[PDB]
RNA sequence: CCUCUGGUGUACCGGUUGUGACGCCAGUCGCAUCGCCGGGUAGCUAUGUUCGGAAGGGAUAACCGCUGAAAGCAUCUAAGC
């Protein structure tokens, strides 16, 4: 596996420390916490760390190849973090980010509120765009998904909640 | 379930035909589908009255995912959620 072969690096502030399967990561951003699969073993001399498979089998490379993306995806969150940039199209249809509460307005015929998870921030420079920002990527991207899922694209006009980088497809009547 | 609206209610009240009897008048009783007819207390009862299938947790079906390699990409899945 050629990603199980590839070193993952340490920024600096980050501080990884293996406690048997429970591997912990420290950066500016917050705490992280990974298991290890009974086949990987991680290895962190220097800034590297190296993420070996304990036995040649093809699963054990396959879990290995996981173990790392995971790892670095959790440094990356912890030294700088991501974010989402969701955009809302139609009349109407505005957000809010109000305390820890998002609140929008979709069409219905009444308002919803989403509570962000803890770990998650959100804010609205304009009534039709979010930016959603944090350390865990899968934390991050699920939020997004709850969100965008409350009104989704439309093919005939476009209109709901669409992640920035997404191809929206699109047709007409007759 | 029986407060209300009704049905029934042959041991409750009344009108009335024929006949027989209580010595007779008066007053009553037997029999005639409870003789026939008009009402009707409780109980039972529906066509009458009230109530119920409200709300919420957990695991899921099809389906929709997040992150993610095998397979440097992609991928709901193989680990994990």
């Amino acid at each position: 596996s050629r990603v199980a072969k590839a070193p993952v690096t340490v920024p600096n502030g980050v501080t990884v420390t293996q406690n048997g399967r429970q591997v912990e990561v420290k950066g500016s951003k917050g705490t992280l916490s990974f298991n290890l699969h009974a086949l990987v073993e991680l290895k962190q001399e220097e800034g590297k760390l190296q993420l070996a498979p304990a036995k040649e089998s093809k699963d054990a490379w396959m879990q290995a190849g996981t173990a790392r993306a995971v790892l670095n995806n959790l440094v990356k969150g912890v030294s700088e973090g991501f974010e989402r940039k969701l955009q809302l199209v139609g009349v109407g249809y505005k957000a809010a980010v109000k305390g820890t509460v998002v609140n929008l307005n979709l069409g219905y015929s009444h308002p919803i509120d989403y509570a962000l998870p803890e770990g998650v921030t959100a804010e609205t420079p304009t009534a039709t765009e979010i930016i959603l920002k944090s350390a865990n990527k899968q934390l991050l991207g699920q939020v997004a998904a709850e969100i965008r899922a409350y009104r989704s694209p439309e093919p005939y006009k476009g209109k709901g909640v669409r992640y920035s980088d997404e191809v929206i497809l699109r047709k007409e009547a007759k």
